[PDB]
């Protein structure tokens, strides 16, 4: 059966991971190399480095981050946040990013998905879809949740798979950072519309929330707050999930 | 008694208002001058021009927008989105913006609020506060809702008034664009903590939602989706609000 993955989202600003969360067991929790390697050693399956400014000095600072992280970490990582074109995506993958996450650029040029997939393989392209329920209908939002595109989530999911994406990173903006639980209604809604791996994102607060995300059909669970604020232990989480029948990897823990 | 204002939020990209909403009655609904003047003529009290990229070419494209809008519109306007420092804010106000909205830059340097207020007057400084309920506690989020700062909304509201802000633009990220109603719990929570005008933002979907926002203590109601998608008529809205005792301005309608 398909593996169920636990993925940590590391928010980046100026090529360093946003700090303030006291990793007294580490020399510098702002260093993408040290922090990424740490997660690799305690059981995280993959990482996402999300540039949350995704603006100034971004392109160059993210390239340097990729160069350093790629030579030191042994689990897959995705880079996202403001990747606006094929050349930017190509530069990141060429330097060692395993995958790139595109969102607004994919909505504005759907064949960008296919271009990256044809050159680097479908597994290198993650389409991040940010959605909200608008008067009872799931809609796709771009520009960091500030633009309702008018495109129904149902239609965009189907199109993204047709364009050759490898995976969908499905974020519920309205649950993101709330610690109130993943948006399992949204995950269940998307599950029958695609065969691709679905990475659920936004809302994790406790171990049981991960179980619900996987029972709703997620293939991976991404979280930022619970790992950044050290609210959930990775090994504890994986042991709980495996006890409840979820196919997480316990090897190396 | 204090006036209750209706404010339209115009999302900007590359110095033009995001289109796709068919204003067949206008020559070009993407033009900030034509669209801003239109709203001015049909009863909108103020405008907000929000750069939703707020990144590349932004500083220069927003300066040009301000120069053109300031000479043609006769209602106040605020400019927001990625204003990172005092010089940027100063340039915008000097060219004709009535107010500037600062958010992440204010959280990272609270005396920026005071600097703008001392030079241009407190009425020129709007502090945009984006918040979410995190495990039952309202927290302040920066970087387009991607960073939980760990600062309680209660404490930041009090600090913003102490620093000399003129107004608070209070956005509930989790209701923004949903058309499900303003976050009246959040508005009620903030009302007793500040004497400043509160501009409620995020969630408007129907006329009754505006009434609820004002009954919760808002001094102004900001909306993007209902005006952008032409879902609510401004004069109809104001007549309904005045019938329900809300002190909106009917002059000129």
């Amino acid at each position: 059966m398909l593996a169920k993955r636990i993925i940590a989202c590391l928010d980046v600003k100026d090529g360093r991971v946003v700090k303030g969360s006291n990793f007294e067991n580490l020399r510098d929790s702002g260093d993408p190399v040290e922090l990424g390697k740490f997660y690799s050693e305690i059981g995280i399956d993959e990482l996402v480095f999300l540039d949350i400014t995704a603006s100034v000095e971004k392109r160059k600072t993210m390239l340097e981050l990729v160069e350093k992280v790629a030579e030191q970490i042994d689990i897959p990582f995705t880079v996202g946040g403001g990747i606006h074109d094929f050349e930017t995506a190509s530069e990141l993958i060429l330097r060692g990013a395993d995958k790139v996450s595109i969102n607004t650029a994919a909505v504005e040029n759907p064949s960008l998905i296919t271009q990256i997939a044809q050159t680097f393989g479908s597994q290198a392209v993650v389409v991040a879809i940010d959605a909200k329920r608008v008067d009872g209908e799931f809609m796709v939002f771009t520009y960091s949740g500030k633009k309702n595109t008018g495109i129904l989530l149902r239609d965009w999911v189907v199109e993204v798979e047709k364009r050759g994406a490898g995976e969908i990173l499905l974020t519920s903006i309205d649950r993101d950072g709330t610690k109130s639980g993943y948006d399992t209604e949204m995950i269940r809604f998307v599950r029958p519309l695609t065969t691709l791996p679905i990475i659920a994102s936004g809302g994790a607060g406790k171990m049981e929330h991960f179980l619900e995300a996987f029972l709703a059909g997620a293939d991976a669970a991404l979280a930022a707050s619970v790992f950044h604020f050290r609210e959930i232990d990775v090994r504890e989480l994986k042991e709980y999930l495996k006890k409840h029948g979820v196919n997480v990897r316990l090897e190396g823990l």
